[PDB]
């Protein structure tokens, strides 16, 4: 069957197809997915008066992401349940292609709109000492775009044509670099006037940063990971980039929009 | 028909068929389910300025677990009805699985997210003396997570693997039996320092809290718990198992807020 | 056809059909219903604070009540619409089982959740003065359970099992008189101790309370009214039942919860 | 085909078809309809407290109406979508009866709900001289019900009764003058007392009822306003119809709304 | 076939069909649009406490456009989807008739509604000197209304009658001048007499406005901007168009809104 340039997820669809343990998993850690971002929305409006007037634009920042990200998530799950449906005679589900092709297009279009709100609203609760607030905002925003972008071209070409796929990546994974040099620096002088508690609590957030923003890329890589006809190109490797990427998107969005409200909170007299 | 590693509701819809009742009232059950939840959200937020700021993260952990847990149910009833399709010829609901197999796992994925804000809530609420607020967190989520992940993999074998399906609950039940053992702790030392009136809540929240989780495996266990070919292996277990289900994530998460909000006035400078 | 203990509509859908009138009428008066939910849901929210702190649990349980109404009502209008299908050849709507049979237990499962709350609520605006709260509450509380559950399990014989239908529906009455009686009790103490003004709402309240819930048995019995192959056996009384199911609901819900919160501001100092 | 007792859009739908400007537009049109609702909703929520407390009724009141027009607005809308079908040999659209027979009691049902609140809402602004509140408040009330329920009957027979059709909307036609009437008094009353900018708004308010108002019966009439086989008696017609019940929906509500929002801003200290 | 008076989308659907990459990516980017629309809806509410009294029906205005928009685009996007469906064998997307025919006309209505708020929102935060208030509204009306049904007319014929087209086109395109011409007339005036900070922002909005809004009239000739068989009458015109209009649509309502609640701050006591 031609698929063109179409993500392994149909692949595996149109040949093998996924047992019910692979199809209903995914089905439930996406729904969880987009559950927890509208959760996450309630939380963060409700805790708004919870810091300093001069704070409360990050926790603003904080449930403005949740919006979209709960729409693009509820999109990414909608589109999961239509492209695959059970084959009543092989007890399978196989790619239904009426429901149009599988692609995690939705999910990155959730990146684009969201990273540069990740990256500017710590801005709100750290002050910055060497760096220009301007200018950290405008490096976060030109390569944030940059790197969704890159990378949304290159998930199209993950199984028609490899060579587009690792270098379309790897200058997504340039970008990313520099987000992660601008964004430890902004961690650093964040840490300097401020409670040994407040440090604790942006030594956290640069871990949590570091770990939850480094699964995306091994999520994009996923089917390869074990090479050629390796474990991880089959149904065990959908299921484990869509885990990868629902862990990603709940850790970077939710969990560091805890840890934000919680420093803003010591900072606030 | 292979169905695979699936839930019973399906073998029961694959043979048998479900009569109009038991399809009707199970459509009902988990429709009463997701509508009870979204009643609850606007409960939780519009009480929340019934007790002292101190107290108000408790009443906001109630609101987010309704979120969670409105959509997950109306998914889980959603499933439901599009799993099972009226025969003209027989007068009875079959499986239908161009809407996908029936699978309780939106359910599940609803207590990962909101047994760890549930068992969390309550320690915004009463004052812990001996055990530290950090420990007892990291426990309840911890055995929390582990409960829920094990006993979600158990159920997929509830009908293809017998001995999988036991060892996974078996698993589940003994962080089960850990958070019990945590949580009577915590009731403990939130009755020390606080009003008869409080103690009574407390333990009510306790009776409250033991009764509706111990539901959980009662349902998971439901459709074997009249042995091989018994009563319960039926439609009639496929209703007995979604309104024992449905009832047990009212209890847990509505009433279980309720109660924490009735102490939480109490224990306010306002009353 | 087998149809087994369905509701009338079916069997009215399954011969004679129903007309544009008939088939129009019932998808237009339940989706009233679940609008007029959903219309009452912003007016209680929004008038929460024109009475005391004292009595707005009692406004706040009219907004609870309503979201409940909605989503159920609403979910027994698609029922309504998806269960009977345009016979072209014909010009009538015809039972369309592919969309399930058509059950009224959407609407039942409301009353279950939302008789508790709205007989409760009423104790957060009147005094009781011989009458004990939690006694009071306890009666309402499981009478109203054992009326709506024993209904519930009547309505499913009503075609299938007359006996069965009028059994269940008599034991349902008794428990509706209790209530009845008890309710009347709270109205009487309400009234001592409160403005002359209070006492009229009182009243109105009684009054409404009385028509509103004796509506229900009535659209319980509707299609037997005339008796066997009456008028009402027939899409005429799956019109007239549906419309007195959705006056009734609307009456004791709604204007019921209006009537409370003018009694509340009267009351309010 | 037999149609029996339905609306003219279905009969052009069965015979002539709609082009793919009749088709496209009336399904725009009716979805600006239901999305103009849903942005009044939150205008007047957001200006509720630009106005002295004793006048915040009218707003809320406004807020209450497009609660109930947005859902049977939505509700029109769809069965517009659903009603009609591209024939892929002709490039027209087609009654596909499986999606139900199209409708306009939707839209009425929105009246029987909003009528009453609209002509109810003026009372809670303007205070009467010579008129009782009570009486002015029963009469609207009455009279809105008769003239909804009787149109509603009436526009069954449109094209199956004419004679039905005209009986029942003159009967309409006979409540609609008593409405005016009444109305005319509250204004003259409303006027006594305010300053002259405020009694400019309500000469705005008269003309803006008057007009919009007096547009429904107008889309009643549409198909035959060009008499048999007339220029209206088509798609032209269908389009004529639902953009004027459209504009008269959005004229009555929405900018009626605003005007009572900006008369309760003039007698607010 | 006969599609008579449709858009382009459909002429390329149904001839040589859309890519994988053509077809994904347009339904995420109209899934952008919406999920965007509703996270500045938030963004609007949240923030509108955050300037004085005077200026917050701007505020207000900025939330109020996010609705009817958020809903529009959310049908535009739906109306994608619904209208191109996977062929197995050749492996494109081609036109389902089924679905109903591609158009434009949801976005279009979005700008009927919004353009009039949009241009009407700017006179609450800027005073005009020498200009009327009610002259430059009704101006801005009067031409927004105009503008926008001309080129709704316009684009039903952007295939069937490219003369039809063109001379809609420019007559919109006379109203656009107009409007243009007013809307710096308005920055101008607002400009004398405001601090230096004001005076900066005004000057970004100007330029905002004159390129988010220049983008439209683009999108209107997209196909056609290569001449005839040029490389954009084709799936990639269709991605250029839709990728357009969404990021007109997201500058001209979402960046504008959020320039204009900064001047507003600026301006505020
Ligand atoms: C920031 C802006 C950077 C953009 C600069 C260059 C685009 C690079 C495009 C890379 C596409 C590679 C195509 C390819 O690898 O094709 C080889 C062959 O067709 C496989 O068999
Ligand atoms: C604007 C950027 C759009 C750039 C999209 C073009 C890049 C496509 C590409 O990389 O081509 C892969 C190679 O041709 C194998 O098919
Ligand atoms: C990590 C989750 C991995 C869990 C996999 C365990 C599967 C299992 O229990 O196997 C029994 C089955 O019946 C035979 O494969
Ligand atoms: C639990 C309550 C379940 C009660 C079951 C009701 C059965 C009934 O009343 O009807 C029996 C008869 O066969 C009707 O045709
Ligand atoms: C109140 C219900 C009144 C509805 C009855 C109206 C029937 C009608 O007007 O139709 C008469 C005509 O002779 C037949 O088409
Ligand atoms: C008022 C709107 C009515 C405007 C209708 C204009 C129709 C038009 O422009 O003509 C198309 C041409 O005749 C096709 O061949
Ligand atoms: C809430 C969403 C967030 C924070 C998204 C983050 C996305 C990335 C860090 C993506 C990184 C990628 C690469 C470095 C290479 C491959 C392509 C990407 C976009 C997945
Ligand atoms: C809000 C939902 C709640 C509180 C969920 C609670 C879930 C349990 C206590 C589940 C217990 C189980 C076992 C002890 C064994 C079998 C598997 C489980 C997960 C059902
Ligand atoms: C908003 C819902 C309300 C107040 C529901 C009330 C329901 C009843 C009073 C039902 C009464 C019934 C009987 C007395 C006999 C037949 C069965 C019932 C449940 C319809
Ligand atoms: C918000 C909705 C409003 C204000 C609806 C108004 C409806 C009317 C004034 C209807 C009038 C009619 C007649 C006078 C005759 C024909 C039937 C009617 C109902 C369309
Ligand atoms: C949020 C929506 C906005 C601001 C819409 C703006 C629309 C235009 C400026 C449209 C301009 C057009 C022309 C000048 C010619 C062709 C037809 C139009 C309507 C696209
Ligand atoms: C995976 C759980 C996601 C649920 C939604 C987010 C809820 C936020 C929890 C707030 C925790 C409060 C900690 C403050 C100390
Ligand atoms: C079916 C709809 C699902 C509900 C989604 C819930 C999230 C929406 C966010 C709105 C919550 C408003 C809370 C404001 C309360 C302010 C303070 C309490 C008084
Ligand atoms: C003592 C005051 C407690 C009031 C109880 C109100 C309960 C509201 C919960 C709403 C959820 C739906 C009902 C099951
Ligand atoms: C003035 C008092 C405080 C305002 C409370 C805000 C209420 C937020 C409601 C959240 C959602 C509840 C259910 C929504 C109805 C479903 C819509 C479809
Ligand atoms: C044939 C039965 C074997 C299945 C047993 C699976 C148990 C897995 C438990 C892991 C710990
Ligand atoms: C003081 C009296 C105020 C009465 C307001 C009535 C509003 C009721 C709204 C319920 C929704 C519509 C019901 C038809
Ligand atoms: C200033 C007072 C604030 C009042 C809070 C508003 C309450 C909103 C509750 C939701 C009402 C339902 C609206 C329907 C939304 C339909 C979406 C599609
Ligand atoms: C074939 C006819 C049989 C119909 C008789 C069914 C009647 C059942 C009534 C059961 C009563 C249960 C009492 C419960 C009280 C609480
Ligand atoms: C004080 C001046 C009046 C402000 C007018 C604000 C306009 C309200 C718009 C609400 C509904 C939007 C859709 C209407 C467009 C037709
Ligand atoms: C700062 C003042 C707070 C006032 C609260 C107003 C919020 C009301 C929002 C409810 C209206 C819903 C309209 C859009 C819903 C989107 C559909 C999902
Ligand atoms: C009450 C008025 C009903 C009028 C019906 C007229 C029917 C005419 C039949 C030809
Ligand atoms: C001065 C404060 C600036 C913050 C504005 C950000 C709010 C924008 C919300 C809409 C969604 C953004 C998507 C852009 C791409
Ligand atoms: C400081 C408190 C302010 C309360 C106002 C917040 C209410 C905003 C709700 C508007 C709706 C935004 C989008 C909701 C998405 C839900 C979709 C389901
Ligand atoms: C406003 C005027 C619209 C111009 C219409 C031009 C029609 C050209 C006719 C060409 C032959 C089909
Ligand atoms: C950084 C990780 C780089 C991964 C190296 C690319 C491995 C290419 O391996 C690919 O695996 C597919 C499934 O097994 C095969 O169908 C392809 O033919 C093959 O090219
Ligand atoms: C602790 C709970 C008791 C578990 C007992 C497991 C014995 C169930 O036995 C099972 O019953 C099914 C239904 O009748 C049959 O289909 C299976 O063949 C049979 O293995
Ligand atoms: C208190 C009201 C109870 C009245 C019961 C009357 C018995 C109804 O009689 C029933 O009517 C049906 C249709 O008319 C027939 O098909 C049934 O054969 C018949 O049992
Ligand atoms: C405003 C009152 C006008 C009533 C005049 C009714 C005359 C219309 O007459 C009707 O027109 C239809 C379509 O043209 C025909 O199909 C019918 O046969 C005809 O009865
Ligand atoms: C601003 C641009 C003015 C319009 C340019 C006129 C070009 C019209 O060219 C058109 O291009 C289509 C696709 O190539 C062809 O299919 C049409 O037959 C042809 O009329
Ligand atoms: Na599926
Ligand atoms: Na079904
Ligand atoms: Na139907
Ligand atoms: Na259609
Ligand atoms: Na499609």
């Amino acid at each position: 069957q031609e698929l063109g340039n179409a993500n392994f997820e149909n692949f595996i669809g149109a040949t093998e197809g996924f047992s019910e343990i692979a199809y209903q998993f995914t089905s439930h850690i996406l729904t969880l997915g987009y559950a927890v971002m509208l959760a996450g929305l309630l939380y963060f409006i409700l805790t708004i008066k919870n810091v300093d007037k001069k704070f409360q634009m990050s926790n603003i920042l904080s449930a403005v992401v949740m919006v979209s990200a709960f729409l693009l998530l509820y999109a990414q799950a909608q589109n999961w349940t239509s492209s695959f449906t059970f084959n009543e005679e092989v007890g399978r589900y196989f790619l239904d292609p009426s429901g149009d092709l599988f692609n995690n297009g939705y999910r990155y279009l959730n990146w684009l709109i969201n990273v540069p709100m990740l990256l500017f609203q710590i801005l709100f609760v750290v002050s910055l000492t060497t760096s220009k607030f301007s200018s950290v905002r405008n490096q976060f925003w030109f390569s944030g775009a940059m790197m969704i972008i890159t990378g949304y071209i290159g998930q199209f070409y993950e199984v028609s044509n490899l060579t587009a796929f690792l270098v379309w990546g790897a200058i997504s994974s340039a970008f990313f670099f520099h987000i992660l040099w601008v964004m430890k620096k902004v961690i650093n002088e964040g840490k300097e006037g401020i409670s040994p508690a407040g440090q604790k609590i942006l030594s956290n957030i640069w871990i949590l940063f570091l770990i939850s923003w480094t699964l995306y890329p091994g999520a994009y890589l996923m089917p390869y990971l074990t090479g050629v006809d390796g474990f991880l190109y089959s149904e065990d490797g959908v299921m484990a980039r869509q885990l990868v990427y629902t862990i990603a998107d709940v850790s970077s969005k939710v969990i560091y929009g805890v840890l934000l409200g919680n420093l803003a909170i010591t900072l606030s007299k």
